[PDB]
Parts: structure tokens; sequence; C-alpha cells
């Protein structure tokens, strides 16, 4: 699973370009490579960050990844990809991510 990154980062490095470099270089929070996916799969449990970036639940986030800076959170989510990640969980399209199972 470590081909996994290059899969889903493509997908939110197309975002950070297309939002215009929201970051202009990737937030590395904690100690290497951002894990944007990982502490974003447990923002899950609200599906809009907006939502999950100033709740209770963001505390799964932000102290996920060491950073406890639910601040910095919404950047993930946000400024990284909000997009993709409020994009692949109610349906996508359901014809391009999931496509209905395909």
């Amino acid at each position: 699973n470590n081909k996994q990154y290059e899969l889903f980062m493509k997908s939110l490095i197309e975002n950070c370009k297309k939002r215009n470099m929201p970051l202009q270089s990737i937030p590395e929070i904690g100690n290497r490579k951002i894990n944007l996916f990982y502490l974003y799969m447990l923002v899950q449990k609200f599906g809009g960050a907006d939502q999950v970036t100033r709740t209770q639940q963001w505390s799964m986030v932000a102290q996920r990844l060491q950073i406890s800076d639910y601040q910095q959170l919404e950047s993930i989510y946000f400024r990284i990809l909000l997009p993709y990640e409020r994009h692949m969980i109610s349906q996508e399209g359901i014809k391009e991510t999931q496509a209905k199972r395909i």
C-alpha cells in the first residue's frame, strides 16, 4: 500500500494546482509526508469540513496526526483538497469515483 499515496495524491494535487496552490507547499504536519486522506478519513464522521472544522470530531482528526491544531485541519481538508474529500463520500457523481461498483 505504498503506492496508495501517489493515487489519492494525484487527486489532491490536481486540486491544489486547480485551487491556485492553496498552500504553496505541503503543510507537512507531524514529522514527515502528509497523511491527508488519513486524518481526513476520520473527518468522515462529519463529511463536511466546514462542519467538522469547528466541532469535536475534529479533535479526532486534529489529534490523530499529532497536530492538535483544528485550524491546520481544515487547512488539510479545505486548504489542500476540500472538494475531493467532500466529494468521495456523498456520491461524487456515482459515475467517476465509485461509479456504482463498476
